[PDB]
């Protein structure tokens, strides 16, 4: 649009990197572990493509990924919390 369309490659490497770390975190906790690489691969890729393609602006893009990682990462520490506790 104006800021989301003028985005650089940095946001791409960061968005995926962050999403992968989170997605893989919950996917590794009890999402498969072995098939994780595959899950996070398609999940992250499809995610970045969804938030980016649906990105309405620089604020919508960051809020999109930040939301997916916040919810995913949270479920990882929340679900594992009881397991470790």
């Amino acid at each position: 649009v104006q800021d989301k369309d003028t985005l650089s490659n940095a946001e791409r490497a960061k968005n995926v990197n962050g999403l992968l770390q989170v997605l893989m975190d919950i996917n590794t906790l009890n999402g498969g572990s072995s098939d994780t690489a595959d899950k996070i691969r398609i999940h992250a890729k499809n995610f970045e493509a969804a938030l980016f393609a649906k990105s309405s602006s620089k604020k919508e893009y960051m809020d999109s990924m930040n939301e997916k990682v916040a919810v995913m990462r949270n479920t990882y520490n929340t679900r594992k919390n009881a397991v470790t506790a």
